[PDB]
């Protein structure tokens, strides 16, 4: 069921940032902006998991972003890429925290 080729992949750049800002959106029960810290750039990344997962529980830790995809207003908020995490087919979201060693900004691939 369709393969790609690895260069297609490639050109998708997923980034080590650390969250150093964390808080839901405002009249929005899954949304949480997080203003993020890639070494060079800072960016800030909407992600939908409020219900399942709390904004202390990213805030300070590193994790692994989608940062060169088309930027997105969610609820009026500028997101510019986007947080990469685990879900089972039961809709239960898991986050993949990125070892504290790895310098923000690296790439992941």
């Amino acid at each position: 069921m369709e393969l790609y080729d690895v260069d297609e992949f490639w050109k998708f750049q997923m980034k080590v940032g650390l969250v150093k800002k964390a808080e839901k959106i405002k009249r929005t029960k899954k949304l949480i902006k997080l203003i993020v810290d890639f070494g060079n750039e800072e960016r800030t990344i909407v992600t939908g998991i409020a219900d399942q997962i709390p904004p202390e529980e990213l805030e300070g830790k590193k994790f692994i972003f989608v940062v060169n995809l088309k930027p997105k207003k969610f609820s009026g908020v500028e997101s510019q890429g986007m947080l990469i995490l685990a879900e089972t087919e039961d809709g239960k979201v898991y986050l993949i925290p990125v070892p504290e060693e790895v310098p923000v900004g690296a790439r992941v691939w």
